[PDB]
């Protein structure tokens, strides 16, 4: 019906201005991170979700900068923002993403009231993007610190899996410090909880362990309503941390509760891939740098189906592009490359 | 069913085990404040709570030494406690036998929540009051609930009775000591817990309990938030951003870090036929200082629990009010000249 017309400057790539013209603008949520929208670029017919938030005319939009920053298969991409005008005499800035239609939290919510679990092939897929997209964001050294079954988006057919929402990453630096109070009650790292601010990227390897066991267990692995009751079961599963490991998380605790290392094995299903909980074991540790990298974890057994040269999707469609590995990923460790990039794929 | 007779140690009193005999053991709960089961009392067929935890050796338990210590309308009991030996093959559970109360204030305002119906101010101001004794008297031993919550305020929906509970989380507080800040539930956190600081004092709960108060009134949680950045965000967008002290009194180091929102107006938050007595005592509870929020006596005075202290005042039921004025010195001890508005020219004679 009623079509609207902005001037944008494109996402990546030099200011030349656009004229962006869409329609059909449901809103699509809301809340702490803005507010969302679905829209189609009249042109192609494309959707895109926007996300309008206020914008401090004070500083430059941290957000912004990195998704400028940022382009990779697996990561939604900013494709114009905009500035704009709820809130009378004050200013709106507007990115505009790619839209996809499902998240990995609705997904498994759906398994999950129906007492059944994902085929365990739609999680490898899944987790091995995810290790993608930290792997990559990770290399500038920029850290989500908010990831959460809500935050990946899943396109249902192709099985593509984007990271979104980055309102909350920030670009880490060494001996500088930061805020202790972000990621998402259950995705928390140990160090976080123990109120650390010297923590490092490590902390999204956690959260990702955390969306592993959840889609492998039918629900959060370390629930909790309060600090207490996450260490709590964290600690009935890892065992209680030592001087040595609490040293790691936070010094500033060198006040604890003496449980015993609960054999993993008994944690998961029974029919549950071992190598599935190799993989949780070596995410989900004490020690912020005890964890696989995002790339050292993309190289692992539970994910060698993806590598096998016959592996369709159910729907017996493709794999997404899950090798070409820009130079930049794997700068963090090149030699797992062998690894990561299976002969078949490396064929004329 | 089965009998039960073990050998408890009294609450308070002397330290002279005896032989308790109960039944009919089902089973309220169970999460992180270990298993908590119902029974009923062979000697005055009286229904108790048992809450078990594991022990150990390797230390007195804190909630164990708390309970001994305290004495109010307005506090779950400790009657018993014993150990033995149960799910974990030789491993050893303390048992807390607690007085035992049939709702919780969580439970209610859900009710009420359901029901789109928004609970009668009456009995929010009851609520409150009896919150606001219990943390006044524990507080005056420096004890510090520290998950001042909705499920943790057990209800008698008859006598009107609240009596605060759960102290797995309750720790004293010494100044110049340093205490974890990993404590309380999500939406009832000091923002000064949120920043992680260690530095904090009992003021804490009058945060948790003004939010309490807050929910009550809104039928909602008033900060909201699956992370510590949203609810930070939810507070701010309520009492605007702090300044710079506000936030070098919370936790100093943060002094760093914030977007400017301008303070939506207190009033600008409730229901419009909210008393605006309810809001004022609101504002008072939820500030960023520490320093600058109400004490729990300080709270009772408010002129919000004025309707309590009228003489004619009854209970919707028909009853009478509970227990509002049996203060002890002790009790008062932060404050005694408030005796004279806490308690008024009728009560106690």
């Amino acid at each position: 019906s009623k079509v609207t017309t902005v001037v944008a400057t494109p996402g990546q790539g030099p200011d030349r201005p656009q004229e962006v013209s869409y329609t059909d603008t449901k809103v699509i949520g809301n809340g702490s991170f803005g507010v969302v929208y679905q829209a189609k670029l009249c042109d192609s017919g494309e959707l895109v979700a926007i996300k309008k938030v206020l914008q401090d005319k004070r500083f430059k939009n941290r957000e912004l900068q990195i998704m400028r920053k940022l382009d990779h298969c697996n990561i939604v991409r900013l494709r114009y923002f905009f500035y704009s005008s709820e809130k009378k005499d004050e200013v709106y800035l507007n990115l505009v993403l790619d839209y996809v239609p499902e998240t990995v939290y609705r997904v498994a919510r759906h398994y999950s009231r129906a007492k059944q679990t994902l085929p365990v092939i739609y999680v490898k897929l899944y987790m091995y993007q995810l290790f993608r997209s930290l792997a990559y964001i990770h290399s500038f050294g920029i850290c989500h610190r908010d990831i959460k079954p809500q935050n990946l988006l899943l396109d249902p057919d192709t099985a593509v899996l984007k990271l979104c929402d980055f309102g909350s990453a920030k670009q880490l630096v060494r001996g500088e410090p930061n805020v202790s109070y972000i990621c998402s009650r259950y995705y928390r790292a140990p160090e976080l909880i123990f109120g650390a601010t010297d923590y490092t990227s490590s902390i999204d390897v956690w959260s990702a362990g955390c969306v592993l066991a959840e889609l492998l267990l039918g629900q959060p692995i370390f629930p909790g309503d309060s600090g207490v009751d996450q260490l709590v079961e964290i600690i009935k599963v890892l065992g209680t941390p030592t001087r040595e490991q609490i040293r790691e998380m936070n010094p500033n605790y060198t006040f604890f509760p003496q449980i015993k290392a609960h054999p993993w094995t008994k944690v998961f299903r029974p029919r549950t891939p071992p190598e599935a909980i190799a993989l949780c074991s070596r995410l989900l540790e004490y020690t912020p740098t005890a964890r696989l990298t995002p790339l050292e974890a993309c190289a692992h057994s539970f994910f060698d189906e993806l590598r096998d040269p016959n592996v369709k999707l159910p729907n017996g469609r493709d794999t997404p592009a899950l090798f070409n590995f820009t130079t930049q990923e794997l700068s963090s460790n090149p030699p797992l490359a062998t690894i990561l990039i299976p002969p078949h794929a490396r064929i004329q």
